């Protein structure tokens, strides 16, 4: 059933990943974000070992662990494993590269560390021939994403003082335990945050889901439901308010890989109809200050930085770490892709009628891959 290391990373990873979400939502308010908690762990993971001194310490510190401590590597490994194995079913792949400048000098014994730790490829690119350079990168990420995330970095994202570009990318495909019936699809009104309506395509069902009902300080009372993926391994949790008029801020705000865990202790199975929006989100988020916010200030200042594991050449920081993710949710189930990028360089009834959060999470590990607020279908 359920093993001890894979299980203490994915709870370390999807805090971290999920406190970063909390940061993302508090700036977009009222937008629809699709985010990835285990992609943005991932990548930030690869980044502890090219950094050193208090800019890595940073990293660490938010993160709440080091990635070269005893057992935390293997664990990693472990996970994404157990994350792609076929017993679950519905399918996950996730995949880690960098791309290092050609003639950059790097520390003695990185490259073999990096590679027994993380097992990803390592790529030598030519960053001065820039489009060039962007086209290998945006063509690794098509790839690895199933064609999903084809163009992941724009126009000047990289250029000539480019050294380095850490990546993961992430694929989710997973089929409802229970489909919803096409014949029970339609139109229907969903209501918004500013009091206006709109009409949207929604799915009904009825079956005995896990459920549970759940109280902010403040009282209000929130909806949590349990949709499971048919091979009993994922599942996509949906949390709304019970009232029209209370902000999903406050879910938000409170919002945590405990919390979630928390909810999945509590529920019970209960028959219900559910009626619930399609609904296809891409959101394109800058991490800066989503990480700043989180304790990551030095990482991003070109004369504080230190990626003095990476190399000593010279002098090198962030100049940008973004996320691309897309999610589509229909009858069948949910199709969903992430790639997240640092870029271092030189120099009764339910009826889901209004806001509501999602969280797909692989239960025996307790991973969060994938989350996001659905403010307008």
């Amino acid at each position: 059933a359920v093993h001890h290391p894979p299980s203490y990373v994915a709870r370390l990873a999807s805090d971290f990943g999920v406190r970063v979400f909390q940061q993302v939502a508090q700036a977009s308010k009222d937008r629809n974000v699709v985010f990835s908690p285990y992609g943005v762990a991932s990548v930030l993971a690869m980044l502890q070992l090219t950094t050193g001194g208090e800019t890595q310490q940073q990293i660490q510190a938010a993160m709440g662990f080091k990635i070269d401590d005893k057992g935390m590597a293997p664990a990693l490994r472990h996970l994404y494993k157990e994350l792609m194995g076929p017993w679950n079913k519905d399918e996950i792949s996730t995949t880690d590269a960098i791309f290092v400048q050609r003639d950059l000098k790097l520390v003695q014994g990185f490259m073999p560390h990096f590679f027994r730790l993380f097992r990803s490829t390592v790529k030598q690119v030519d960053f001065s021939e820039v489009e060039r350079a962007r086209f290998i990168i945006n063509d690794w990420v098509k790839t690895h994403t199933k064609g999903m995330i084809s163009h992941l970095l724009g126009t000047g994202a990289v250029d000539q003082l480019t050294r380095l570009v850490l990546v993961n990318a992430l694929y989710f495909n997973g089929q409802w335990k229970t489909p919803f019936p096409d014949s029970s699809t339609h139109r229907r009104l969903f209501h918004k945050s500013d009091g206006s309506t709109v009409s949207v395509p929604m799915m009904a069902q009825t079956n005995k889901f896990n459920y549970t009902e759940f109280t902010t300080p403040d009282g209000h009372y929130y909806d949590i439901l349990e949709l499971p993926y048919h091979g009993d391994t994922l599942s996509m949790f949906i949390a709304a308010p019970y009232e029209k008029e209370v902000p999903l801020s406050a879910l938000t705000n409170i919002l945590s890989a405990q919390l979630i865990s928390h909810w999945k202790g509590n529920m019970t199975r209960l028959p219900r109809l559910l009626v619930l929006p399609k609904f296809s989100l891409e959101t394109e988020v800058d991490l800066r200050k989503p990480l700043e916010n989180l304790g990551m200030t030095d990482m991003f200042r070109q004369f504080q930085a230190d990626f003095t594991s990476l190399s000593d050449q010279e002098p090198l920081h962030v100049a940008l770490a973004l996320q691309k993710v897309k999610i589509e949710v229909n009858e069948s189930g949910t199709v969903a892709s992430s790639s997240t990028a640092v870029i271092v360089s030189a120099r009764e009834e339910i009826i889901i009628d209004r806001p509501f959060l999602f969280v797909v999470r692989h239960n025996p590990t307790g991973t969060v891959l994938f989350m996001g607020q659905v403010m307008e279908p």
